[PDB]
């Protein structure tokens, strides 16, 4: 699709057999996800925004549908005020900016 | 141009005459920029990011020029590492998410 952005650029995404709402965001690097349970071994890592750090458990090589689109790749799930789809899985599903 | 998602997506913005390198993002509403001076008069805001709140002062009005493209609009700036083109500037560029 081509996504404009006068409104948010907000998707539904599957993941877990979940269904959940997220922000399509070039300024992320990692994707990020609201507080949930995934199956298997979290490494905690602490990471950086712009009103500070926060803590996130690291699960990778998790599978998500993005909008009809599936990836495969690290989640970090914490205390993100969004679901927040950042480049390592935006690459996967082939997004680019245009202008 | 269209920009792929391998690396952070900085391009080259000018204000005043001041060249500096920006983040184009697509899941923030509003841009804000590194802490300087601008012309005009302001009111400060409260914006929360990842990790909490940053106290920022909203200028309007502010031409910005950004790979060449020109756009005017609100700027709020505050005491961030990067300088962020939200999305009130990106589509005034004609700026797509595409996939
Ligand atoms: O869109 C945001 C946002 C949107 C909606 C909501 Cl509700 C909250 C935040 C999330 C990302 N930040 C920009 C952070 C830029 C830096 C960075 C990039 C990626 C990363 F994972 C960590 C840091 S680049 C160098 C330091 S910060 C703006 C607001
Ligand atoms: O533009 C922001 C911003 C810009 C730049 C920087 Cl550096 C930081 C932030 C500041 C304002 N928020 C407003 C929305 C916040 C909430 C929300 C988020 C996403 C969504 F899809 C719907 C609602 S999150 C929970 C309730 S509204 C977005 C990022
Ligand atoms: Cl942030
Ligand atoms: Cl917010």
């Amino acid at each position: 699709p081509q996504i404009t952005l006068w409104k948010r650029p907000l998707v539904t995404i599957r993941i877990g057999g979940q269904l959940k709402e997220a922000l399509l965001d070039t300024g992320a690097d990692d994707t990020v996800l609201e507080e949930m349970n995934l199956p298997g071994k979290w490494k905690p890592k602490m990471i950086g925004g712009i009103g500070g750090f926060i803590k996130v458990r690291q699960y990778d090589q998790i599978p998500v549908e993005i909008c009809g689109h599936k990836a495969i790749g690290t989640v970090l799930v914490g205390p993100t005020p969004v679901n927040i789809i950042g480049r390592n899985l935006l690459t996967q599903i082939g997004c680019t900016l245009n202008f």
